[PDB]
C-alpha cells in the first residue's frame, strides 16, 4: 500500500469527495488515503499533507494548483424563510451569514441590482460553509455559500435555493507544495478526481 | 450599543449557542455582538476577539478562562449502521470518524474495556464535529463527539448513540487573553451564558 495524505476543506468532503471515495477505492485499491477536513486555514507543510483541497482563486504562490470544480454562490435558507422571502430584498428582513469574506452579500446583491445591506444589518461570520449550513437550517439567517456543495440539503428539501442568481468568488482547486515531491499515488488520485469531476 | 467580538467554536455555536442567543438579546439589547465561528484553532489577538469559547481542557497559559459546560464524548451513527451495532467491539465493522486527537478511539475502546482499533483501521480526521457528523449522518463511518452539542441530531432521529459510556477529553470553556481589557458587554455576557446554562 502507498500512503497518501490530504488534507481536504470541509465543505468539499461532505458535498462532492465523501460520496466519490468508494470510486476511488474501486479504482486505486492499493493506494492508503489518509484524509483529513479543514476549514480552508491550513498550512500543509506543518500538516506533512501530500495534497490540499481548498477554495480559493488557484493562484497561491509555490504551490501547484489543479482546478478541480466550481463553486458558485447563492442565497441559501430554511424553507420556513423562503416563504417570506419573494424578491431579494425581503432576503434583508432576516439576519445575514457569510463567510470571513466581507463583500460576499454587497456582491450578490450588486449583481441582482440592489444596494448593499447596511452596515448595521445583523452579520454571522463562519468559518467553514458546513457550520453556516447548519445555521441556515435552524432558520438563524439566511446564508451565501456554494449551491453545489449542499445538494444532499436541497434534495432533501432542509434548505432552498430561492433565487436562480449565482456569484463567484472562487472555486475548489488541489494543491501540492512546489517543494513536496510528487508521488505516484497523488498522481493516480489527481487524475482520478479531476476524471470523476468531469463524469458526474 | 457596546460592542462584543466572541469567536465560537463552530460545534458550540450550533449545539449550544445559537439556539440561546435571542435570551442574550432579550437580557441585554444593549450589547451588539459580533459572532464568528472557528475550528478551536484560533488566535484571538490576531482576529482582535474580545472572547474565545473553546473546547479544552482550561489550562491555556496567560488566559483567563471560565467554565461553560462539559462536552462528554460517546460514539454516534446513522441509524441504519447502528443496526448492525450491538456490542462495543461491533463498531469495528466499520470506518472511524475522530477529531485531530489521536487517541480518542483507543480511550474510549479501553474505557468500556476492549483492545484499541488496529493501527491500520480505516480512520478519517475532522477539525470540526459538526463536519465529522455530517459524515457519520451519511454512513461514513461511526464518530465520537460531545453528545449534548448534537441533541438535535438526536431527536430528529438523523443519528443514534448506541452506548450509554461516555468519556471527558475536554470541556467548553470561554477565554480571553489576560492582556485583553475585560469591558462590561463581556462581564454581562459572561454572566448571561454561565447563567442560561445553569437553568438549562
Amino acid at each position: 500500500q502507498e500512503k497518501l495524505k490530504i488534507g481536504v476543506v470541509g465543505t468539499f468532503a461532505i458535498g462532492c469527495l465523501f460520496p466519490l471515495l468508494s470510486d476511488f477505492k474501486r479504482s486505486y485499491p492499493h493506494i492508503d488515503l489518509h484524509i483529513s477536513t479543514h476549514n480552508n486555514r491550513v498550512d500543509p507543510a506543518a500538516e506533512g499533507l501530500d495534497y490540499t483541497i481548498r477554495y480559493g482563486g488557484g493562484a497561491w504562490h509555490d504551490t501547484d494548483a489543479q482546478y478541480l470544480c466550481s463553486a458558485l454562490m447563492s442565497p441559501l435558507c430554511s424553507p420556513t424563510l423562503a416563504s417570506q422571502i419573494q424578491t431579494p430584498a425581503d432576503i434583508l428582513k432576516f439576519p445575514l451569514l457569510r463567510s470571513y469574506r466581507r463583500d460576499e452579500w454587497a456582491l450578490w446583491m450588486q449583481t441582482v441590482g440592489e444596494a448593499p445591506p447596511s452596515p448595521t444589518h445583523n452579520v454571522m461570520v463562519f468559518d467553514s460553509s458546513v457550520t453556516m449550513l447548519e445555521a441556515a437550517q435552524a432558520g438563524m439567517g439566511v446564508a451565501i455559500a456554494p449551491v453545489r456543495m449542499f445538494t444532499h440539503l436541497l434534495s432533501s428539501e432542509r434548505i432552498v435555493q430561492p433565487f436562480l442568481t449565482q456569484i463567484d468568488l472562487g472555486s475548489y482547486w488541489i494543491t501540492r507544495l512546489q517543494s513536496r515531491p510528487e508521488t505516484p499515488a497523488m498522481r493516480e488520485f489527481s487524475r482520478w478526481l479531476t476524471g470523476v469531476l468531469h463524469k458526474t
